[PDB]
């Protein structure tokens, strides 16, 4: 491993995190989500995997807002993507974007056996070109209800400017890792990989920008590695 | 000096929580919410106050699900109540319940100055008798969209049995403090005040029960002191 923060928790002990997962997450986790998580935990990049308790939170948000059309930026093996597909109705639709389809192929068998692959349109590409072509093509009747952003960390602010125009008014945009293992809380943080430090500063700037952005109402939630929920106002 | 958990938090550092509050919560806090909070912080029971980052999270949930009729169990000085009243549409209605209206009159001037007191029907009573009386008069078209539970901790299970019938299908029930300062993570916990130990054992039982309850979907969110979101399935 080259990164420095992968094992740091934002809760005060591993025992508390394990209590949550063992008591409230794992018993509610779909069988195909469990299988996808177990394979992914063996992968070299398992650090980026969305945790099980955050997954149930994302699923709860989708259902309470009755989302039907979503976009997912940053798929990896597809844990949050499968979570989103399982939450949506039978005729829901998802646009999933990732640069590395081979990651998606790892979790695709579990997605298929869950019987929800028909809801997914997977696009193997960088997100910004796809988002720009979406804005050139999108009609007002096609705007998304929900957007989950979990890709290139230093590019969140760029995704934001596109997504505030691609989600409906009252729709939700969620940014993953906005607390970045807790390292955002200080002006400086020693011992980090160079691109770990770029992400840290990018999130510090992003969090300040989102709090002042009048186009949205926000809520930063200390779940997982930190999730910031945005709701488009106009 | 009499209760043991009051100086504990579930995040790994006070600095991270301060970062969240200062970066994301306080800049989005209504001026009357800021006033109610700052007078409450000088009250003897200020430890029971719903924090600012959790308050914005409740506000986000209410708007994303388009809540109109809500019920609030456990008001205290009214921070979460005022948060709810400011999040609902102008025609929103709240049933607020608390055994001690003296606490409520600490925050009522801020609720009035915010211009939202017209949304609130306050009932000075124990919660259970009111909920039982609601079960006899409730009409199917009068079910609540949303319920925030934050009263006597040892009675949450009794509240749940009423609320899964008073909240509409697809409505939300939120239980505050379900992580109880992290103390629920161990079967035995040392040196608590007898009432803190009763609440701890009550939350351990409630968390296990809710995870197995087929009437609801759940998400335990490690925000504040832990909030368990329930969604009624039938
Ligand atoms: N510019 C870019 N455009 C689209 N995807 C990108 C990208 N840069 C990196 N990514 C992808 O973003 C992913 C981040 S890991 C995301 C984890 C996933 N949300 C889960 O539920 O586990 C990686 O798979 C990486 O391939
Ligand atoms: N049996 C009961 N029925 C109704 N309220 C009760 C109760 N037992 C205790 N309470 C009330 O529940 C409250 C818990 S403190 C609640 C904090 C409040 N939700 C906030 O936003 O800050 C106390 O005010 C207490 O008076
Ligand atoms: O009967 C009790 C139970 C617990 C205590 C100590 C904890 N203080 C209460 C508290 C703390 C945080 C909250 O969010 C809340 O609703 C309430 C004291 C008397
Ligand atoms: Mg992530
Ligand atoms: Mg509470």
């Amino acid at each position: 491993d080259d990164y420095s923060l992968v094992h740091k928790n934002i809760l005060h002990s591993e025992d508390l995190l394990k209590y949550i997962l063992e008591t409230s997450a794992y018993p509610r986790e779909h069988e195909q989500l469990k299988g996808l998580r177990e394979v992914t935990e063996k992968h070299e990049w398992s650090t980026a995997l969305v945790p099980a308790d955050e997954g149930l939170f994302l699923s709860m948000l989708l259902k309470l807002m009755n989302a039907k059309r979503t976009i997912e930026i940053g798929v990896y093996t597809g844990y949050s993507l499968l979570t989103t597909a399982l939450a949506l109705p039978e005729d829901g639709k998802i646009t999933a974007i990732d640069v590395n389809k081979s990651y998606y192929e790892i979790g695709l068998p579990f997605i298929q056996k869950a019987g929800v692959e028909h809801k997914i349109n997977f696009i193997e590409s960088e997100a910004l070109p796809v988002l720009d072509q979406m804005l050139e093509e999108m009609k007002e009747e096609d705007l998304y209800d929900y957007a989950f952003v979990d890709a290139d960390k230093s590019n969140y602010a760029n995704y934001h400017e596109r997504l505030v125009k691609l989600v409906r008014i009252g729709g939700a945009i969620l940014y993953d890792n906005t607390l970045w293992f807790g390292s955002v809380a200080y002006p400086e943080y020693p011992g980090l990989h160079p691109e770990e430090e770029v992400a840290r500063l990018s999130f510090r700037n992003l969090n300040t920008f989102l709090a002042a952005d009048p186009r949205v109402e926000i809520s930063q939630v200390s779940i997982g590695d930190g999730v910031t929920i945005c709701r488009r106002l106009y």
